[PDB]
């Protein structure tokens, strides 16, 4: 039911017929998710799909990288050879292994997959000779810190980011980018995002971005506070909910089978009040709401199990609990095949308090009106770009504090690596 872009048909050809080592990239919202959705279902295809984190795998209907390869948490590329492989026969059946949100996987973690695949498969070809499709826009790099949040492995890695994987320097994968925009296609905003990606920001860009700074906000309704501090975001949602009048409703999620309670999209104990600012987590088929749409609860119906909210201006919708599937790829020793099957179900309203969110937890979502916490002196490499990528237009963006071109410093380091990808 979707249009096939000229770069969409180029990517499905190189992946479904001339399948060899492809890399889908682009900007935030350019079609990479629907391209992967169109490959697995609504098309004749079979392949494993992996994601770095458990919550990422639940959204795309895949399974964790560590879960698929039975990797321990402490796995390093040096522990791969001294790692006893059971169920060795099953790995010779998997081809075209697709990884999603590739920018989020570590450098060492990606080389573990190569060395693991080289064991169960041809030991000379990269990744054991399996077709590697990587998706997830390239400039959504995870945040790093110098004193905090390190493991500092410096054996041969220039950086913990994905591109520093040694498998790349001995591989050819003919990268393909998705450059077509949508969804509040603010061109001036898009071009500023392009120059931040290119690290070619002009002084007029900084003047335009700083024009969105506001120390005061009248009618903050509809705005979501995007910060980096996981602590601060939780305080804002809870404080905003206490200041709301009305009965507190406690809705409980049904956890069937074997599901990871540490990867729940929305809390099992959902505390909501009529009037709360909530966020939809379901990306509806009829395009009424996307994953990240902000609404306001207008009524709660516990008996009928229906939560009513006006989606913005007046787009009133009725929401029922949604079911998430826990996908696990298993080798059927009887039918000799791999096709994926659910091991657990989590059912709960696709809703979450949306007064504030963190950059890490807002992955994949785009909002309409954001309040970005730019009180930090510096932004970790590529962390300002990901904050702006969570919004759809410059008119929706509000900055708490004015930034300078020195704030986007340490982007210079990574951009010289990302340009090497040719
Ligand atoms: N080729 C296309 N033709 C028509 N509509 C499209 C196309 N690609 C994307 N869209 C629309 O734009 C939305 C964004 O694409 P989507 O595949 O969801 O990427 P995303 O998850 O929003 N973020 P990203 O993976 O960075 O692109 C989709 O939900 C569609 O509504």
């Amino acid at each position: 039911k979707l249009a096939l872009n000229t770069e969409f048909k180029k990517a499905i050809d190189l992946a479904t017929n001339s399948s060899k080592n492809l890399f889908i990239t682009g900007k935030a919202g350019t079609g990479k998710s629907t391209f992967l959705k169109y490959l697995i279902n609504e098309l004749l295809f079979d392949a494993v799909v992996l994601a770095p984190t458990g919550v990422a795998a639940i959204n795309i209907g895949g399974e964790t990288i560590h879960s698929f390869f039975n990797f321990p948490i402490n796995i390093t590329p040096d522990k791969i050879p001294d790692l006893f492989i059971y169920d060795y026969e099953i790995y010779k059946y998997v081809n075209t292994i697709i990884i999603d949100e590739i920018s989020m996987v570590r450098a060492d973690l990606l080389d573990c997959i190569d060395l693991f695949l080289k064991r169960v498969k041809n030991p000379k070809l990269p990744f054991g000779g399996t077709k590697m499709i990587f998706i997830g826009d390239l400039y959504q790099l995870p945040p790093v810190l110098t004193n905090h949040q390190k493991k500092a492995f410096n054996m041969e890695y220039e950086s913990p980011y994905f591109f520093s994987a040694k498998v790349f320097k001995e591989m050819d994968m003919e990268f393909i980018e998705f450059e077509t925009i949508y969804r509040q296609s603010d061109k001036l905003f898009i071009d500023i995002l392009n120059r931040i990606r290119n690290n070619t920001v002009t002084d007029e860009d900084i003047k335009i971005i700083n024009s969105r700074v506001q120390d005061k906000i009248d009618n903050d309704d509809g705005y979501i506070y995007i910060t980096t501090v996981n602590k601060k975001a939780e305080e804002i949602n809870n404080q905003k909910l206490d200041k709301l009048k009305g009965k507190l409703y406690k809705l409980n999620g049904t956890l069937k089978g074997n599901f990871d309670e540490n990867s729940l999209p929305t809390p099992k104990n959902l505390h909501l009040k009529i009037g709360a600012q909530v966020m939809l987590l379901n990306n509806a088929p009829d395009r009424m709401w996307v994953n990240g749409t902000i609404g306001t609860i207008t009524n709660i119906f516990p008996d009928e199990m229906i939560i009513e909210l006006a989606l913005e201006n007046g787009n009133i919708v009725e929401i029922t609990p949604f079911k998430w599937d826990m996908i696990k790829f298993t080798y059927d020793k009887k039918e000799k095949k791999m096709l994926s099957e659910t091991i657990g179900s989590y059912t709960q309203f696709p809703l979450k308090l949306a007064y504030a969110i963190t950059v890490h937890k807002s992955q994949g979502k785009t909002f309409h009106k954001v309040i970005i916490d730019t009180s930090r002196h510096f932004f970790a490499p590529g962390q300002f770009y990901v904050a702006l990528s969570r919004c759809t237009s410059l008119d929706g963006i509000i900055l708490t504090k004015k930034i300078t071109k020195n704030s986007i410093i340490l982007d210079k380091k990574v951009v010289n690596f990302l340009t090497n990808f040719q």
